[PDB]
């Protein structure tokens, strides 16, 4: 259970829901949060399992790296009247039973919570609230979205979305667009910066860099431990979480004995005497770095939604429209000769009333062919199918001869 | 041109007691742009109607065997960094990573259809390179391809080459009915059915070639072999079912091993690789096309390919059971016709066209027959003038002929002048023969 030993403070709580301090204050290896246990499900919250020790929204809350929205939670026992479940509505969640509240992170990167009125619970979908006689419900709220958060310094006032092919995204109007609109549920991953919106993106890459600041560093203490806090005769073999701002760092000055690791070590000073507290190296901590229109940046944090998105399949498929006629058709006695434009006719076929002749050249303005039967004697219309090198010209063309006089054709 | 005395019916005054004819027809299937005649005789300056099959065209069409569908993909990559013992970064997990297997990363995109692959690559380990242990790190990448054109082409081969005969028939009082049909092959029109012998060749041999055909823009020819088995580097290289799962890039889409190149240079990925568009490949051979004398082309109504190679075929249709009669014909009318001209061939598969001057009070036909009766010359009559043609074949140089021409009536005297181009073989041993020629190219 070392993914209980929290950054930072490691308060899971939101305000109001007060009645679990015990244990949602700062959050050790010993009690049980309703606010944070759900997150450590196997099959649930999978990103924020990859990234356990990563602050949460609420430690990030807490932290005062994510800002606290202006209604920051508007009751639904006493604003269910005002147009707050706008953000809320766009997305599909899924709940699980007997929690009276549910926290996200809303467009403008701030937090806020839904709360149902006393002794109803969520329902399934968390739009609706429904009271069941003679159910406890959990103290904690049901963290919505599947997001991990840090402190960034990065800024990121510039940053908006950009997705292709997209008119509409969540709450977000990308743009203005008119005729077929595709409409879906669909996974989109997002980001926040700092002074900035949400921002959705298209493609989710990055990478993390590690580092020897205090938030990289799990510190615990045993339980009954001889010269420790809580020194006392224990009936269980526990541990309990420590504070690494006492152990002196490098060349400085400290409050309390510490050993750890090679990579503590390396950073603060590793005493020699009997040792206070083991401080190990949390071993998928260090600082996460976002890569947006090419350029790499540092986000307050990343997760991921299922909101509704407004694509446009299609303005136009494909034009195929070609009544092109730059060539000149003219029957001569020697062949049909058909004369072109600058495009190049290879090979060609002269259809008259069921029998066909084809002829095969060079690429060439122009193209010569026998007549087609009993065509030449009789004149008539001959229709010609031949292939051009360019495209958008049509290949169907019909040509309109009178009767013609073999003598000159055999004469010698 | 035949008669049905075999099984003749009464075709009461006026009223029709039409027999329902049972007696089947044989006769010879005339050349390109002939026609096929009958003898529905009743009593003299009565009667007389005419069951015409017109010839309209022979045409080597296809019969395809296999195909798939292709289009434009293009392919887009998810990467994560991260060091070594987080998450699944062991060496052998790094190694054995099976693309069929997704990452923990890339978990938003969860469940999906679209083709899709997974590799884990190595880096360095160590400070320079970002994580304080020296064993190597990881890099996961998903990958997954995606349609640029809303287009997609079929690719497909012709197994064999069949002879298909289509024909106009002039049916009694009326001549919309137009019949397309193989050989030894049956359709059950009106009035019964109509069966075709076409007993020379009932094929045209095979080829190596592959066709393309774009829905609602024309066909095409490549100059590879019909694989079945997708290549890098050649046509059909990603092959799919269906036009939706080209146009989704579903992952039922079947593709050749090692397609996207990856370039994991240490500052960012390159997911990339060198397809072959199928567009420029399908512009390139449009159909109008000839190799080796065969000179493929789109068929008529754009359907299907054609292959124009020299040759000829026997073909002989036979009617059954040929019943279309009414009772109002049983009135005469009266007719009028003046010859206009002589063109055409002799001893040709073209023939020699010939064209007449009708003019009708009414709707009615033409029954001209020379005095051997060797040559018949039928034509429709209408109200006012009308200038009908017909094709008959002869074997003289110079035709100087009188016809017994009567339109139900009073037969008449018709007198056709003209001579006969001669369709030099410069290559002659006996003669030359009628047949039924099906088109071909110069180079033959
Ligand atoms: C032998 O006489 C035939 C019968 O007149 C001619 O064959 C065709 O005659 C048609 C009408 O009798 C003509 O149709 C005309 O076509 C022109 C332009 O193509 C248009 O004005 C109309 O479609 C039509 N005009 C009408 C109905 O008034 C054909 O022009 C004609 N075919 C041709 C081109 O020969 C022959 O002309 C004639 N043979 C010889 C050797 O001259
Ligand atoms: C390393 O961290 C991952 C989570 O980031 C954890 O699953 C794994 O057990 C850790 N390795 C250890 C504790 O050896
Ligand atoms: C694909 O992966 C799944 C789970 O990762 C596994 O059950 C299945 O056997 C794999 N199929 C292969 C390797 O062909």
């Amino acid at each position: 259970p070392h993914l209980r030993n929290r950054p930072g403070k490691g308060h899971n709580y939101i305000d109001g829901m007060t009645q679990e301090d015990a244990t949602c204050k700062p959050v050790t290896y010993a009690g049980a949060c309703s606010s944070f246990d759900v997150l450590l499900e196997k099959g649930k919250f999978p990103l924020f399992q990859s990234y356990a020790h990563h602050r949460t929204l609420l430690e990030a809350v807490h932290d005062t790296i994510i800002a606290k929205a202006d209604p920051p939670s508007c009751d639904l026992q006493s604003a269910h009247g005002n147009p707050c479940m706008k953000e809320k509505l766009v997305m599909k969640t899924h709940c699980p039973n007997d929690y009276q509240s549910a926290h996200y992170l809303n467009n403008d990167g701030k937090m806020a919570s839904v709360k149902c009125p006393p002794k109803y619970e969520l329902t399934e979908d968390c739009n609706f609230c429904r009271q069941m006689t003679g159910a406890s419900l959990k103290k904690g709220s049901y963290p919505l979205q599947d997001l991990f958060c840090q402190s960034s310094e990065d800024d990121g006032s510039k940053l908006k979305t950009k997705m292709k092919g997209v008119c509409e995204v969540g709450v977000q109007a990308l743009k203005k667009c008119d005729g077929q609109l595709s409409t879906a549920h669909e996974v989109v991953p997002f980001a926040v910066f700092k002074n900035s919106k949400k921002v959705y993106l298209d493609k989710l890459d990055l990478k993390t860099e590690e580092n020897l600041l205090p938030d990289s560093f799990v510190c615990f203490e045993h339980k009954g431990q001889y010269k420790g806090t809580m020194d006392s005769g224990q009936t269980k073999r526990e541990l309990k979480s420590f504070d690494i701002s006492q152990c002196p760092k490098i060349g400085g000055h400290g409050s309390k004995k510490c050993t750890g690791d090679a990579a503590f070590c390396s950073a603060y000073e590793c005493t020699a005497q009997y040792a206070n507290a083991y401080c190990s190296h949390a071993n998928g901590s260090g600082i996460v770095q976002i890569q947006v229109s090419g350029v790499w940046k540092k986000p307050l944090c990343v997760g991921y939604e299922r909101v509704v998105v407004k694509r446009e399949l299609s303005a136009k498929p494909i034009q195929r429209v070609e009544p092109c006629t730059t060539c000149i058709t003219k029957c001569e006695p020697h062949g049909l000769v058909v004369r072109s434009t600058g495009f190049k006719i290879s090979s060609a076929v002269a259809c008259a009333s069921g029998v066909c002749v084809t002829g095969s050249q060079s690429p060439s303005t122009e193209i010569t062919l026998k007549y087609p039967g009993i065509s030449q004697s009789s004149g008539g219309d001959i229709g010609v199918h031949m292939a051009h090198d360019d495209q958008s010209v049509s290949s169907k063309i019909v040509a309109h001869c009178p009767p013609q006089d073999p003598c000159l054709v055999h004469g010698c």
